[PDB]
């Protein structure tokens, strides 16, 4: 089988976060632009150590395609959550265990993505369970998967 249309339009979207030109492939230059908006600082060498592991056809970039393959499958019972885990510390910009709605928009805009109250309201009222109107660990866990 395959995801649907709004899956489609989810992962898209997502990639063309790392897509900056908007040209279609995403280069080891437009993926440092992202690591360094998340405060991190990668070198040439490991950028491309990066773009290797997910370059199918080896050309240096990568694609839709080969973006989506590497997305529809963690291919790991373990150390998927040591990304789920790294993904949520990069939101809980203050450790506290709970993502708020500020945190959101703050790196959502840092990564040249501007969202809209209404958009930012219903990312956490979604995401929300315990209704404390924050997406702890437990909520961000299950959201994604
Ligand atoms: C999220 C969480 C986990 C993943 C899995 C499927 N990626 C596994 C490969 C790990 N190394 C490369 C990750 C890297 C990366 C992603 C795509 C292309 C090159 C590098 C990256 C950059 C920015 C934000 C997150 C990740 C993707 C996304
Ligand atoms: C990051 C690119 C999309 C992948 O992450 C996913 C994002 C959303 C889902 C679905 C099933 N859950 C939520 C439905 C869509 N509502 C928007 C969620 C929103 C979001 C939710 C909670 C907190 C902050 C944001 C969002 C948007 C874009 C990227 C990440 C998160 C599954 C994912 O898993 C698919 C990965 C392959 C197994
Ligand atoms: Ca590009
Ligand atoms: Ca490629
Ligand atoms: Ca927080
Ligand atoms: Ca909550």
């Amino acid at each position: 089988d395959q995801l649907t249309e709004e899956q489609i339009a989810e992962f898209k979207e997502a990639f063309s976060l790392f897509d900056k030109d908007g040209d279609g492939t995403i280069t080891t230059k437009e993926l440092g632009t992202v690591m360094r908006s998340l405060g991190q600082n990668p070198t040439e060498a490991e950028l491309q150590d990066m773009i290797n592991e997910v370059d199918a056809d080896g050309n240096g970039t990568i694609d839709f395609p080969e973006f989506l393959t590497m997305m529809a499958r963690k291919m790991k019972d373990t150390d998927s959550e040591e990304e789920i885990r790294e993904a949520f510390r990069v939101f809980d910009k203050d450790g506290n265990g709970y993502i708020s709605a500020a945190e959101l928009r703050h790196v959502m805009t840092n990564l040249g993505e501007k969202l809209t109250d209404e958009e930012v309201d219903e990312m956490i009222r979604e995401a929300d369970i315990d209704g404390d109107g924050q997406v702890n660990y437990e909520e961000f866990v299950q959201m994604m998967t």
